[PDB]
C-alpha cells in the first residue's frame, strides 16, 4: 500500500510570520510500512498542536538555540497526536495512540520513537493530548508546582490567562488555595476566566489605561506569584506590584516573539523586594510526566478542572491557526484536526 | 552621669545627585554618658563609619515605602559603623565591648534596639574592618556568593563593579572556591589591581570596550555560569547574552533591559537579595573571614578619611567613584590605638 501524504512545508526562513511563509503540497506519497531493518514507527497523524514557540523555529540561528530551527523545504513539525499504523519498535504496536513531535502531514515515519509517549487513557478525548494532557499541561504543572514555589493563601497573577498554559495554571492555583487573578485580551475571555475557569477575578488588558493601577486594584496587598506568559510592560507593572520575596516563573514573553526588542526598566525592584525571576523549559521535565498524567486525568474525571479547545479542521488550515495565535485569535488551546 | 559634647552630621533636607551642602556638621548637641534609667539600651562611643552607596536613596523622600526608612531632615545621618560600649543596661553588652551595626553620624549614639548590634569577637583585627570586609559589605558578598549564586567548583564567574567593596570580596571568595573569575571596572588602575592584588583570573575596563557582549564572549568562550550583579543596565543585557544554560544571576545591586526572554531558553535564575535578611549568617562568616585575613589569603584596601567633619565629602565622593577601596570615616580612635596603616 502506497498512499497520498499531504504536507505543510516551510517555504523559507523569516527575519511577524505570514500564511504565505508556509505551503500545503499534495504531490507526495508514503509507503504504509516501516523500512525493513529499522527501529521505527509509522503514524497516521490525527491532531496537531499550535504553539507560540514554533514562531522562533522559522528563523535561522547562527548559534544553536534550545530547539533545532526548521529546514526550508521540509515539513513543519510540532506536537501532535497519532495512531500507530506499523511498528518495528517493540514498545509500540499497531493500533496504539501516541503523542510527541510529528510532522505537519497526514503520515509521519518516526525514526526516534523514544520521544513518543503512549496514551494510557482512551476514556479521555484524544485531542487533550495536544494540550492539557500534552506539553502545555505539563508546562503549567512544572511552572506552577515547581518554579513558583507556591504556598497556600498566596496572591497569584497569570498573564495570557485564557491561553492554554494560563487557563491551567489558574485552576492548579485555585485548587492549591491561592487567590488567582487573570489578564486577557477580550471580554469573552475574561468572562470565561470568571465563569468557566474559576478565577477569583480577571480583566481585559487591552481595555485598561494603567496596568500598574489595574493590578493594585486586584492586589491591594501586592502579588506573591506571577506566572509570566507575555512579558514587556505587563512585567514592569507586575514588578511594581510584587511583594517581598515574590516569585516570577518566566514561561514566556509572547509580546516579544514577533517584535525590535522591548525594554524592562523596573528590574532594580528585584533587589528591594528580593524577587526570584526564573525561566524554565518543559523539555527538561519529561520525568515529571507520569505523575502529572495521573493527577490531571483524575482532575478531569472528577470534573474539577475545565478545558476549552479552539478547534480548526483540516491540515490546509494549520498555517492560519498558527499565525492566528499571535493576534489572539485563539479562544482556548489551538488544535488542528488532521483526521478523526 | 557626666554630660559631654556630641557633634553630629545632619541631613539638612531631602534631595531631588547629592551635594556636600545637603548635610551640616553641628557642635551644639550634648549627651548624657549613661543609659536612661529603666531602659534596655546601649550607649556607644562611635569609632568608625561606613560610607555605602545605598545611603544616597535614603536622602530622597519616598511616597511608597522602600527597603529602609528614608532619612529625616534635621536628624543625624545614620548608617553602618563601629562603636565602643560606654554604658549598657542590656545583658548581652558590657562596658568596653566593641560592636558594629547602624549608628548615628555623631560622636555618641544611644542604641534603643541593641538586638541589631553584632559583637566584635576579634579585637586584634583592625576595628575599621568591621565597617566593610567584616561588616555589612563583606556579609553581602558572603551571602550573595555562597548562597544566592549556588556555585560549584570550576564554574565560570563574572563580577561587575569588581574593584568595589562587594565585588572585590566576591571575586576572592570565588577564586578560593575553585571558579574562573573575571571582573569589570572603570579604570586601568582598578583592572591592574584585580589581576595583581585581588587574584582575578582576568579583568577589563568597561569604559574602554565598545561592545560589552563581545568583550564578555572573549573572556568566556564557553559562556558564564554565574553573574554577581552590582551594576545593571546594558551590562546585564550583555551578560544575559553570554549566560550558560542554568546560569544564575545574584542581583546585589544595579547602578531598559531587552533580552529578558533569554532567561527562558537558558533556564536562568535571576534572584535579588538583601543582606538585612541574612544576619543569622554573621557568626560563621566572621570566623571564616577572620581566618582568611590571618592566613593572608584575602586582600582588602580601605579608603580612610579622618574626622567626622569629612564624612559628607567622603559620601559624596563615593557616589562619583572617587574612593580607592572601601570608604571609611574615622570618628575617633579606640583608646590604645596602635595599628599601622598606609
Ligand atoms: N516550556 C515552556 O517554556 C513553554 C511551554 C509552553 C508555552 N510556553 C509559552 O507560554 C506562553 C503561552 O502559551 P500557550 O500555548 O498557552 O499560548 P496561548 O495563550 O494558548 O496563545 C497565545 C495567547 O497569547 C496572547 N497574546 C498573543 N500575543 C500577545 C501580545 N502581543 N500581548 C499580550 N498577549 C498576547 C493571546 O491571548 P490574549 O487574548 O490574552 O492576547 C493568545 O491567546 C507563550 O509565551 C509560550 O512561548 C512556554
Ligand atoms: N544587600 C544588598 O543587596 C547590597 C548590600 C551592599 C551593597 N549593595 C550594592 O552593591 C553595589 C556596590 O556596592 P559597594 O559597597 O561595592 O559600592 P562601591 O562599589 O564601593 O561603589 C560603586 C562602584 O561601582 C562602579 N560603578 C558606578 N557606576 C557604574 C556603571 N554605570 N557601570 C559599572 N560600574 C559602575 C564604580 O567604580 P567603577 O565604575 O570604576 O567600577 C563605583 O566605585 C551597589 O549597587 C550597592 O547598593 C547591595
Amino acid at each position: 500500500v502506497v498512499v497520498v501524504n499531504k504536507q505543510v512545508l516551510l517555504k523559507h526562513f523569516i527575519p511577524a510570520p505570514k500564511e504565505t511563509d508556509m505551503e500545503l503540497v499534495t504531490t507526495g506519497t508514503i509507503r504504509l510500512r516501516v523500512p525493513e531493518g529499522s527501529n521505527a514507527v509509522l503514524l497516521k497523524n490525527l491532531y496537531l498542536s499550535c504553539d507560540p514557540y514554533m514562531r522562533m523555529r522559522m528563523t535561522k540561528h547562527e548559534e544553536a538555540s534550545y530547539v533545532d530551527d526548521f529546514v526550508p523545504g521540509a515539513p513543519i513539525t510540532g506536537f501532535g497526536v497519532g495512531k500507530v499504523v506499523d511498528s518495528s519498535h517493540p514498545d509500540f504496536k499497531t493500533g496504539d495512540y501516541v503523542w510527541g513531535l510529528i510532522g505537519w502531514e497526514e503520515y509521519s515515519l518516526i525514526t526516534k520513537p523514544q520521544g513518543l509517549f503512549k496514551i494510557h487513557h482512551t476514556e479521555i478525548p484524544l485531542s487533550y493530548y495536544t494540550g492539557i494532557l500534552g506539553m502545555v499541561g505539563l508546562t503549567a504543572y512544572v511552572g506552577f508546582y515547581d518554579i513558583c514555589s507556591p504556598k497556600k493563601g498566596e496572591r497569584v497573577f497569570v498573564s495570557a490567562a485564557a491561553g492554554a498554559v494560563g487557563q491551567i495554571v489558574g485552576q492548579f492555583a485555585k485548587q492549591f488555595g491561592c487567590y488567582v487573578v487573570g489578564s486577557a485580551g477580550s471580554d469573552e475571555k475574561v468572562n470565561l476566566l470568571k465563569t468557566k475557569f474559576g478565577f477569583d477575578e480577571a480583566f481585559n488588558y487591552k481595555k485598561e489605561p494603567d496596568l500598574t493601577k489595574a493590578l493594585k486594584r486586584y492586589f491591594p496587598e501586592g502579588i506573591d506569584i506571577y506566572f509570566e506568559n507575555v512579558g514587556g510592560p505587563m512585567l514592569e507593572a507586575v514588578l511594581h506590584n510584587m511583594r517581598i520575596k515574590g516569585r516570577i516563573a518566566a514561561c514566556g514573553m509572547i509580546s516579544q516573539y514577533n517584535l525590535k526588542p522591548e525594554g524592562v526598566h523596573n528590574l532594580f525592584l528585584i533587589v528591594g523586594k528580593r524577587i526570584r525571576l526564573e525561566g524554565f523549559l518543559v523539555f527538561d521535565h519529561y520525568g515529571s510526566y507520569p505523575e502529572f498524567e495521573e493527577k490531571v486525568v483524575q482532575l478531569i474525571k472528577e470534573e474539577k478542572i475545565k478545558y476549552l479547545e479552539d478547534i480548526v479542521e483540516g491540515l490546509e488550515n494549520a498555517p492560519a491557526a498558527l499565525i492566528g495565535l499571535f493576534e489572539g485569535r485563539n479562544v482556548g488551546k489551538q488544535v488542528v484536526v488532521v483526521s478523526r
